[PDB]
């Protein structure tokens, strides 16, 4: 019961933005970079690797361990949902959008059936190894932000996130291409003048999954459905 | 931490093999190994072995999602899709280039550096414990009277150790690239039980494959030593395939 691994079995490798590892194999590495940890420094970490150790499922990062400031998972080759939608030439079938959809699903629905809420999720926190969720949460960002956001997080909060998610799998943009200027999304969207434009929505795109995304899109935060709902949708469709 | 899984929250679905394995539905696929049973002398004896899947955060080991006590004794893990490296290797004779072959042993002796490092003995290592999940990732699993071609000559005649799981991953080595089962030109377990247990017989080394890598085949031998001790230990049968 101790995922404590003792510091000197960990051979770091390469940057990334966190390291590439090698233990028994492939691993990825979070080093913490300072002199001595601050009081503010030690809580995160705890509450990180407290919620870490309470994850076991196919569609979560797998958390390995830890070092004492150190966050040790599996190793992901390929890049995150950002990087293939956005950044990306290849494009993906829908039979592919909706299957990401349906695992991300799944983890969305894991995780909030354990009482915790990612608080951050997004397409770059979204790593296309098979979906991976990482990047974690509790027990630029902008976009993905209920109106709410902008304590306002909670299961609803990212219920919106991971509506924004569909937004951009089923259209491949990002919401509001038609501005630049953060400071008037933050008041658009937080006064409720602004939402993401479904008619961007491939042809090919379902209308139930298009039905799906207005829901978690609600404006009001209690009129979105929870990811049993959500799943149930996606999995029927599928 | 309770990995405690309440009654019904499981949707049993179809049989797969024989506890009893079953494919079901929780936050998605998951995998229900439905024990042969509860007393409360067996209830504790369940937890044991729970406790010990408990500690298993790797790639190439099975990932075990939690259990449960209601209705039946049950082992909840991940869904693979795919067979066993035993049916890619004997039985849907799927060609793989040798390029793969390595790597599928280059992660099972992941997995297997990582179960010793945490101190745990397999027991029964063998191609049909190997699941090729999306016919690309190793998964390591039941390791919480039957197959002896994997089975060690001390095991056979503390008999169970991390060397007797060496000579069951020298056995694998040796079906990943012979490509088939040692002592196929003998049909006869009590032949085998007898000639391998007094170390009159051993794999035949003659059938791997021209396309192999005298360091891997000179570290098949080393594994699949008669002798216990004459073994090399998986640190550093991981270091010579990660290097080859
Ligand atoms: C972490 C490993 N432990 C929990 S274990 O020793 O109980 N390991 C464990 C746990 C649950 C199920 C199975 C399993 N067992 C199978 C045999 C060959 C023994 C009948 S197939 C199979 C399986 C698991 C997942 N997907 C598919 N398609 N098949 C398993 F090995």
């Amino acid at each position: 019961d101790d995922w404590e691994i003792p510091d000197g079995q960990i051979t770091v490798g390469q940057r990334i933005g966190v390291y590439k590892g090698k233990w028994h194999g492939d691993v990825a590495v979070k080093m913490l970079n300072v002199t001595a940890p601050t009081p503010q420094q030690l809580q995160a970490f705890k509450n990180e690797v407290g919620v870490l150790r309470k994850t076991r499922h196919v569609n979560i990062l797998l958390f390995m361990g830890y070092s004492t400031l150190a966050i040790v998972t599996q190793w992901c080759e390929g890049s995150s949902l950002y990087h293939h939608l956005h950044a990306s030439e290849t494009k993906f079938e829908m039979k592919k959008l909706i299957d990401i959809a349906r695992q991300t699903a799944r983890g969305m629905d894991y995780l909030h059936a354990k009482s915790i809420i990612h608080r951050d999720l997004k397409s770059n926190n979204i790593f296309l190894h098979t979906v991976k969720i990482g990047d974690f949460a509790t027990e630029g960002s902008i976009l993905w932000m209920a109106p709410e956001v902008i304590n306002p997080y909670s299961f609803q909060s990212d219920v919106y996130a991971f509506g924004i998610v569909l937004y951009e799998l089923m259209t491949g943009q990002l919401p509001y291409s038609n501005i630049n200027n953060r400071d008037q999304i933050i008041e658009m969207v937080g006064r409720g003048s602004l939402s993401p434009d479904l008619s961007k929505v491939r042809s090919n795109c379902p209308k139930r999954m298009k039905r799906l995304m207005a829901e978690c899109l609600k404006k009001k935060r209690d009129e979105r459905p929870s990811f049993p709902r959500i799943l149930a949708e996606i999995e029927e469709l599928a």
